[PDB]
DNA sequence: GCCGAGAGTAC
DNA sequence: GTACTCTCGGC
């Protein structure tokens, strides 16, 4: 069928090898203060290279 | 409307 | 043994 990461099913333990791993992040354009690294990319196509490119 | 975090895998 | 990517839900 498919696979919709759903975080709904018990048994989700929340080990801290997940957002210890990741380390805060502010955007060198707007200052916005993004916590995950990976999020910082995005916050950079969506509030600065969100334009259309060429 | 954007943001914040979970899971599975590979080397 | 760790960090990686994609995905979902919330105020
Ligand atoms: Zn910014």
């Amino acid at each position: 069928p498919k696979a919709k990461r759903a975080k709904h099913p018990p048994g989700t333990e929340k080990p801290r090898s997940r957002s210890q791993s990741e380390q805060p992040a502010t955007c060198p354009i707007c200052y916005a203060v993004i916590r995950q690294s990976r999020n910082l990319r995005r916050h950079l196509e969506l509030r600065h290279f969100a334009k259309p490119g060429v």
